């Protein structure tokens, strides 16, 4: 399978290396033949001669056009022709880009800031991450001598910690009495020790958190204090280090260097995102923090080593479970966004559907659009929210919830809802997007409206082949993929919006909401006219319902009834679905309710909790558990005068005094934002 792809210079030359490993087996693969190029659109064709003698400079280096081919493309849902100018090294395309483009004769120019080796796997197809080779993970972890007043890197590194499917070890220079630490003399002699490590382990995948910005950095200024060929590439090379923005990433040639800061900075929303917090919201298990002030202490003639040392073997066995956590759904989404697995985890959500529709296009033989100017970037200012409906107060039993299957994609490929339809003149059918007026022709497939039918169909040919899957790790492959398929549908909407977007269309963005607006709008009056339901609740793409007086049963089938009558009236893919029944259910405001299923299992939107102490957490799940679980509302008010009475007689344990305090700053508020519907004040109590 292919891991990476980059570029070496060769004469001037661009040399693609294909980063492999097959049959358990690293290689690596050149191609010499492939040439940078950009599109040039002409008013006349006539005028090519002149455009092929343009000229720029490089260094001393000429640049000059090598080739130039006549190309026809579609552009916007148009037929184009266009002219392939071929370049030797792509490093020329930023140099001459501007002469081409600035000649009168020149409409534009495209597909000129697309990197080398992205433009490799498209253009020859190449998918990464595609098979079932086993690749052998290493995670790393360091622990350094911080003092408050110093430079970055001024204090030596105190531990190297690594881990992987034989276990966590460190490496220090210091004497610690534990089974899994590895003793050297020199702090230098402990970084040649841990390259050693990594040259006769030869992990296919390195894993740290927020590696791109300290642990390489550190270790990089370390290895040029001390004279360290600091050598971690398969190919002998030193990580290299890049800017994106306004921080930094880190490639190591041969393998992947799997940094989890940024892939759960847009996984999973915390309130901080240090290395305890994050694997104790994904594992649910606690990890204790070790402070820079404490390890500087302990250092420094301390007998706290062994803690020390247990922190650091614990960073990199937590690294190394989160990176086995989110490796394989990583590696997924590289094989489908058609990139590799280091840029993938790197990018925003954004900027992985361009990748998708660049390769798409390419395929299809679209010409892609160009990234917005600074100034066009700067007019792209978001002008978007779904329709939200007031709940009605109070407790309402046995509710349903039906929602929208996929709302957002079906209204793209139902309206046929792209920047290539939108107001085409010329066509026999339109649609007509409600409040904002948008036209949409119909008689031709958009670009992206195409894709997104092809997405919706592979999801489900894929959840076949899972259910058919006898292999368990299979499976589980194949679990991700349809997962990423839906997640990466529903990303087309906020795409269309997303003012980076080459296939940017505020329109098409605005046309969706409205749409979505008018579908939920419609499905609630026509329950309710037709149904006599009460809609208690609303947001965005679905409802929860009950009707006032009915058995239980008797709500579950007149649901399934109109189930039946609204799909038959919904046009092309869009579909209503029963998502799940509550026994019982309560709805404070927009965003903020609670239901409780018949297994009595409650869901709540608006939970009080590690900031906030035990009684308080407890007392919340009491007034929860007597309002979803008994219906009794007298029962919930009862339990707070009880624990106010035992925190003011001093019979509660503090953690788990100021009574008053506690009473009214911890207790009284957590619990009055859930009673607060009821018209319960504080003062109620």
């Amino acid at each position: 399978m292919i891991l990476d792809t980059d570029y070496i210079t060769e004469d001037g030359k661009p040399v693609i290396r294909i980063f492999k490993k097959e049959n358990g087996e690293f290689k690596i693969d050149y191609d010499r033949n492939f040439e940078p190029y950009i599109y040039a659109l002409l008013k006349d064709d006539s005028a090519i001669e002149d455009v092929k003698k343009i000229t720029a400079e490089r260094h001393g280096t000429t640049v000059r056009v090598v080739r130039a081919e006549k190309v026809k493309k579609k552009f916007l849902g148009r037929p184009i022709e266009v002219w392939k100018l071929y370049f030797t090294h792509p490093q020329d395309q930023p140099a001459i880009r501007d002469k081409i483009k600035e000649h009168p004769a020149v409409v534009d120019i495209y597909e000129y800031d697309i990197p080398f080796a992205k433009r490799y796997l498209i253009d020859k197809g190449l998918i990464p991450m595609e098979g079932d080779e086993e690749l052998k993970m290493l995670a790393f972890a360091i622990a350094t001598l911080y003092h408050e007043g110093e430079e970055f890197a001024e204090g030596p590194i105190l531990m190297i910690s690594y881990a992987d499917e034989e276990g966590a070890r460190v490496i220090t220079w210091k004497n610690i009495d534990l089974p899994y630490v590895d003793v050297v003399s020199t702090e230098k002699e402990m970084i040649k020790r841990f390259l050693k490590v990594v040259k006769e382990k030869d992990p296919d995948v390195l894993i740290t958190y927020n590696g791109d910005n300290f642990d390489f950095a550190y270790l990089k200024k370390r290895s040029e204090k001390l004279g360290v060929k600091f050598i971690l590439g398969r190919e002998g090379s030193e990580p290299k280090i890049q800017r994106m923005g306004d921080r930094f990433a880190v490639e190591v040639k041969g393998r992947i260097h799997f940094d989890l800061y940024p892939v759960i900075r847009r996984t999973i929303n915390l309130p901080t995102y240090t290395l305890e917090a994050v694997y104790e919201a994904i594992f649910g298990q606690p990890k204790e923090k070790v402070y820079a002030e404490e390890i500087a202490q302990a250092w420094e003639t301390g007998e706290g080593l062994e803690r020390v040392a247990r922190y650091s073997m614990e960073d990199a066995k937590v690294t190394y479970e989160l990176g086995k956590e989110f490796f394989p759904m990583e590696a997924q989404l590289s094989r489908l966004v058609g990139q590799s697995l280091w840029d993938v985890s790197r990018s925003s959500t954004g900027n992985l559907v361009e990748w998708f529709l660049l390769r798409k296009a390419y395929e299809r033989n679209e010409l892609a659009p160009n990234k917005p100017d600074e100034r066009e970037l700067a007019r792209r200012r978001e002008s978007a929210g779904g329709y939200v409906k007031e709940p009605e107060r109070g407790l309402w039993e046995n509710i349903v919830y039906l929602d929208f299957r996929s709302l957002y994609p079906s209204i793209i490929i139902t309206h046929n809802v792209s920047p290539d339809t939108l107001n085409r003149e010329g066509c026999e059918e339109y649609d007509v997007a409600p409040q904002v007026g948008h036209k949409f022709c119909k008689d031709f497939p958009g670009f992206i409206p195409s894709l997104l039918g092809d997405l919706l169909e592979e999801r489900q040919k894929v959840k076949k082949k899972m259910k058919a899957t006898i292999d368990p790790i299979e499976k589980k492959l194949l679990d991700y993929r349809q997962r990423l398929i839906k997640i990466l549908a529903n990303s087309f909407y906020g795409y269309y919006g997303y003012a980076k977007a080459r296939w940017y269309c505020k329109e098409c963005a605005e046309s969706v909401t409205a749409w979505g607006r008018q579908y939920l709008e419609t499905t609630i009056r026509e329950i309710e006219e037709k149904f006599g339901f009460k809609v208690l609740y609303a947001d965005t793409d679905g409802f929860f319902a009950t009707i006032p007086g009915a058995d239980a049963e008797t709500v579950k089938k007149k649901a399934k009834e109109f189930l039946d009558y609204i799909n038959a009236k919904l046009p092309g893919l869009l579909e209503l679905e029963y998502e799940g029944f509550y026994k019982r259910g309560f709805f404070v405001t927009k965003k903020k309710y609670a239901v409780i299923d018949e297994e009595d299992k409650i869901t709540t939107r608006g939970l009080e909790i590690r900031d906030w102490s035990e009684i308080a957490k407890e007392t919340q799940a009491r007034v929860l558990e007597a309002i979803l679980k008994h219906g009794d509302v007298e029962e919930a008010v009862r339990i707070v005068k009880e624990v106010t009475e035992k925190l003011s007689k001093y019979e509660v344990p503090p953690e788990k005094y100021d009574a008053e305090y506690y009473i009214e700053n911890q207790v009284l508020p957590a619990v009055e934002r859930i009673l607060r519907a009821f018209g319960y004040r504080k003062e109620d109590l």
